[PDB]
């Protein structure tokens, strides 16, 4: 083992020189210089200050305008709510932690940071499953109305909770990653008390691979077989591409670590993909404004 | 108005073509195909056949083992009893009604179905209030013993009856919902003879908002402030999450209808949430077996 395992942490740094301290006890300056922690804090402050207004505006515009009741409108409203939980429930702890160089709030802080990021990302992924099904129904006509959209919304919360909640209560656990200022699922240690190995296989099969199979099955039908529907289909394509850009680096590094436990990697290895993935709280409403004329017009109408 | 109001019903279907009939007089096949009603009957048959043994077994094991006398054990015993009232007092009417496509038993059958489901759901909510307070006292030490647990049990019946009983005797009323095979509180009509509007405000304030405020106050004190106690605290978290998944869709759709009476919704709109919420009779013992090692071992000992 090239790192330092403690009771509830795995630091990617050798303790041969005796300098490692728990990320719940002391700033982690032995593994990165203070200016690097400051860069994480500046980044998180930007995400909060952009993320709160843009998601709140999306929520407000949608509720105000009764014409915005297609399945796409409902799904984007649901994403705005999930994004606001990411920002206030998790990112406020990411910022405080990065400011101090360690999880001042202890494991409770780590649970908040990991839980709300996992929940938000999985609501986004299962939302893309709902939209892929909706597009496949509408275009291929093998009708998806408001009732189906609302049922789809409730479905995304149930699937997302089935991924994000077990590590709070004894199946796997949330543990600090990278420079130790964010938390994720424990890919690092076997920790039989929490049955870590079976949770990770469950997560990658049920909450990554199966959703992507459905999305690409639906897309294969669309491709390998009016103007308003085209606009929606084009936007969903970009939402799926943006999701893969956002999360594939994190998913690949996580799976690498899981299959190479204790190997020689350092704190920067997981820091960059883990913090890049937090853009997930901001980008979907940006796509929305650029790619949906009706929503953009309503937003301009309300804001002006 | 987009639906059809009668003396004691509100059918979410227009009578502009003359086909609407009272759900106490004739099968409701004008608003849904016979196979849809058959899915409701099959679902209810499953809930009864699972619901009776799993709740009876929980009751039996608890009474047979004198070691199971913590506040959690008393509260789960109370839920098992309330669940059995839901299954035999209410769901037997849901099943018979769904088989025939209307309330063969008339308003009396509607009262049974609505009363026992409301009672069972409110016993669960007020039980979570009791557990939240017990966790707050136990963990934050601001002692919750056996006398307090039993007092809490009696309290949950009194509060639940203060919600479920008035619509039997002239404050609001039970009325069929959705495909007309379950009954709920009258969100649909003003019906001033039974003072409908004031009851709905009373129900949502006293019997939804106030309990939730207490639970999240206690949880917040938990978060911003041993192994055996941790297991109990984790189970209570999952009981609260499961309750919200089960009941929030129903509460949301009911409040939407109350504030948009006569609006253009169909029979499927309330059917799905109202029938999904009936899983409330089954799911708590399943959590118990999965998340309490002492109870699980006692059950295996009893069963084998
Ligand atoms: C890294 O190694 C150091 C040196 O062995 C550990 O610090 C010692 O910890 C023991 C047990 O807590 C104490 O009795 C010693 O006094 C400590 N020595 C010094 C110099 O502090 C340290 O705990 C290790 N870090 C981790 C995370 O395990
Ligand atoms: C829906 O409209 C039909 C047609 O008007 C109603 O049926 C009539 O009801 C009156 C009053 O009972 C009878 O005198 C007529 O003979 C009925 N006509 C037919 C063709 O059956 C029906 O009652 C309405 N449904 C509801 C629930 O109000
Ligand atoms: C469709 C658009 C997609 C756009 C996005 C494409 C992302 C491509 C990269 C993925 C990360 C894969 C991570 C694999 C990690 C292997 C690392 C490794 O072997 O490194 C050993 C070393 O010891 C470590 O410090
Ligand atoms: C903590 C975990 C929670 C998980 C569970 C989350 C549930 C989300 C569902 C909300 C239903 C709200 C209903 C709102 C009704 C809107 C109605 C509407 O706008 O359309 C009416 C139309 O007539 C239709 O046919
Ligand atoms: C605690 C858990 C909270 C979950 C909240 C979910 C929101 C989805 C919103 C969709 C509601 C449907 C539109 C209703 C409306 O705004 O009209
Ligand atoms: C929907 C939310 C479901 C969450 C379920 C978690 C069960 C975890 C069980 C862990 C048991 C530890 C012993
Ligand atoms: C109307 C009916 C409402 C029933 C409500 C009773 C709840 C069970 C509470 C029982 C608490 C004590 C149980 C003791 C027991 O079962 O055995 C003790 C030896
Ligand atoms: C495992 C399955 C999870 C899906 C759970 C889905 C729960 C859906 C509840 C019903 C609902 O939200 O329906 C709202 C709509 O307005 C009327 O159909
Ligand atoms: C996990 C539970 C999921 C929810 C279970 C709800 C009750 C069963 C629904 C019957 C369909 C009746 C109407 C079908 C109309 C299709 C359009
Ligand atoms: C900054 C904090 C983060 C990234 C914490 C946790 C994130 C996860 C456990 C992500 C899981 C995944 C998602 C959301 C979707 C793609 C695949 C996945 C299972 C790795
Ligand atoms: C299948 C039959 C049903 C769902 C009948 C009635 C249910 C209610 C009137 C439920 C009320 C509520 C409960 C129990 C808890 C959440 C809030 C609530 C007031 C909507
Ligand atoms: C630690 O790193 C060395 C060098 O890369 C490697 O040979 C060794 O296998 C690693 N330890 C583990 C447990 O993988
Ligand atoms: C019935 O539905 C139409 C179309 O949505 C709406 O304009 C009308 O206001 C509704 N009636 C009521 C009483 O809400
Ligand atoms: C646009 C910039 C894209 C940044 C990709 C971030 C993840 C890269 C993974 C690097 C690593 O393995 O540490």
């Amino acid at each position: 083992m090239n790192g330092t395992e403690g009771p509830n942490f795995y630091v990617p740094f050798s303790n041969k020189t005796g300098v490692v301290r728990s990320p719940f006890e002391a700033p982690q300056y032995y593994l990165a210089e203070p200016w690097q922690f400051s860069m994480l804090a500046a980044y998180m402050f930007l995400l909060i200050m952009l993320g709160f207004p843009i998601n709140f505006l999306t929520l407000y515009v949608t509720v105000q305008h009764k014409k915005l009741r297609t399945p796409l409108n409902y799904i984007l409203l649901n994403l705005a709510v999930a994004d606001l939980f990411m920002v206030f429930g998790g990112f406020t702890t990411t910022l405080y932690t990065s400011l101090h160089g360690y999880f001042v709030f202890g494991p409770t802080g780590c649970n908040l940071e990991g839980f709300f990021a996992t929940l938000g990302g999985e609501i986004a992924l299962w939302s893309l499953v709902v939209l892929a099904i909706e597009r496949y129904v509408v275009v291929c006509k093998p009708r998806f109305g408001e009732n189906h959209a609302i049922m789809g919304v409730a479905f995304t919360w149930v699937m997302a909770l089935a991924c994000a909640a077990p590590p709070l209560v004894g199946w796997s656990r949330y543990i600090p990653e990278g420079m130790q200022c964010s938390c994720g699922i424990d890919y690092y240690t076997p920790h039989e008390e929490t049955n870590n190995e079976s949770f990770v296989i469950y997560m990658f099969v049920v909450h990554f691979i199966i959703p992507l199979i459905v999305i690409f099955f639906c897309y294969g039908q669309l491709v390998f077989t009016q103007k308003a529907e085209k606009e929606v289909t084009r936007m969903v394509i970009i939402m799926v591409i943006a999701f893969l850009i956002c999360w594939l680096p994190y998913a690949g590094v996580a799976f690498y670590i899981f299959t190479h436990q204790g190997s020689d990697f350092g704190p920067i290895f997981m820091t960059i993909p883990a913090f890049f993935a937090k853009t997930s709280a901001v980008y979907n409403p940006v796509i929305y404004i650029m790619m949906n004329k009706q929503f953009r017009n309503c937003m301009v109408t309300t804001l002006c």
